[PDB]
Order: structure tokens, then sequence, then C-alpha cells
């Protein structure tokens, strides 16, 4: 925080990932409104990661309406992390659990912003895009997002039955590089199983990219 040379913010402003599951080789992400795999370990990987904060910080999850309308009412708002629904039809409140209804990714930011990046009197540390399709292929051309966590998935049945996917992450390669597992590591604040995980007919695993 704050120090007595008055040389530092009391926060860092907070890193902007982006963090999804993709099918090899095209980048599928949704397949009829859904998502073909399962993945017990990897959705804890999503919680471990989007919870993981620095010492006196909080992280943001953003996504968009229908995302938020498929996690089961109990588990509304996604416990210990900022709360950011996008809808066009929303009217930018804050409601009593502090959940942020915003109309616009440019909107909620505008307002933390304003907010020197602080919630609940917790700084940010990372703000988490976790979907859906249309809000990761609106926010992934956004030069405000610093890195994408994609979980790389390979289906391993046979080729007949390999999912056929409907929606894909508008994901240019040329603007992207990959980092060394280490240096996810350190992102993530957390130990992170290196190589591919196994779980049926799927393997998957845990990638970081920055801007290139
Ligand atoms: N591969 C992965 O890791 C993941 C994949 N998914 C997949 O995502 C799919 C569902 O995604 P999708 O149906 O696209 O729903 P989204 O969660 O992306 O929400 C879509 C809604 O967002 C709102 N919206 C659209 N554009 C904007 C904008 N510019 N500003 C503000 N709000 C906006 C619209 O509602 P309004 O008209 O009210 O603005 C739209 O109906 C499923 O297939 C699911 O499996 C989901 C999570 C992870």
């Amino acid at each position: 925080g704050l120090v007595p040379r008055g040389s530092h913010m009391m926060s860092t402003r907070p890193k902007i990932s982006l963090i999804v599951a993709a099918l090899q080789p095209s980048m599928g992400i949704g397949a009829k409104g859904s998502l073909p795999w399962r993945l017990k370990n990897e959705m804890k990987y999503f919680k471990d990661v989007t919870s993981k904060a620095k010492d006196g910080h909080i992280n943001a999850v953003v996504m968009g309406r229908k995302t938020w309308e498929l996690i089961p009412e109990r588990f509304r708002p996604l416990a210990g992390r900022l709360n950011v629904i996008l809808s066009r039809k929303n009217d930018d409140l804050i409601d009593s659990n502090g959940v942020y209804h915003f109309s616009s990714f440019d909107s909620v930011m505008k307002h933390l912003e304003k907010d020197s990046f602080r919630f609940k009197d917790m700084p940010l540390d990372k703000i988490f895009i976790i979907g859906g399709s249309q809000i990761y292929n609106l926010l992934i051309l956004d030069s405000r997002v610093d890195n994408l966590l994609v979980t790389q998935v390979h289906f391993v049945g046979e080729d007949a039955d390999k999912p056929q996917m409907d929606t894909f992450l508008d994901w240019d390669l040329s603007k992207w590089k990959r980092l060394e597992h280490d240096k996810l590591e350190q992102y993530v604040g957390l130990d992170v199983p290196r190589g591919l995980n196994e779980e049926g007919s799927y393997n998957y695993e845990y990638t970081m990219w920055e801007k290139a």
C-alpha cells in the first residue's frame, strides 16, 4: 500500500484476464448453448484461479447475462468475488449484495476507475472475463485485456464421436504469445499441474498468453 516515501499508489491497477476452455484445433467454445465436456478438475481450477487474490484484495468476475442465468441460484453471486453481469438493458446498479448489473464493459470499467478500483473497501487484484461466447468474442478484441488463460481441450475418443461445436473463440494467434508454465503459476498464485490432464474422452492443458 502507501508508504512514507509517497512513491507508491495504494494498489496496482488490476490486470484483466479472459479465462476460457477451447477445443482443439478450431477453438470451439460452445455447442447448442452448452458445452460438451464436463471437467471436474478444470471447474475447480476456475474456482481456485478466479478466487485467488493477493492479501487484502479481491478479484472480479465479469459475465454476460445468459451465463449469469446458468449459475445455480444458491451459488450466485459467485462467492468471494466481485460479480459483474453485462446486459444492454441493465441500469448500471450495484445491488444489496454488491452485485454490479451494468450495461457494458465500458460503463463498469468507468465506474471502477472512478472508485479507484476498490470494492467493499478492498482493492481489486484481477478482473476475469468468464464468458459466455458473446461476451468472450466482444471482449477478446478489447485492448484492455492483458492476458488469456486458455484451457486447451483435446477430444481423445474416436474421430467420428468428436462433438460438433457451433461457436468459436475469435482468437487471432498473431496478436498473442504463449508464456511458460512458471509465468502462469506466478500470475494465478497457485500450483498448477503441468501437461495433459485426463478426464474421460478429453485431455486438457492449462495455458497463459499475453499480447505480442
Ligand atoms: N468455453 C468456455 O469456457 C465457456 C463457454 N461458455 C458457453 O457460452 C455459451 C453461452 O454464451 P452466450 O449465449 O453467448 O451468452 P453470454 O453469457 O455471452 O451473454 C449473452 C448476453 O450478453 C448480453 N450482451 C451482448 N452484447 C453485449 C454488449 N455489447 N454489452 C453488454 N451486454 C451485452 C446480451 O444480453 P442483452 O440483450 O440483455 O444485452 C446477450 O444476450 C454456452 O454455449 C456456454 O457453454 C460459457 C462459459 C465458459
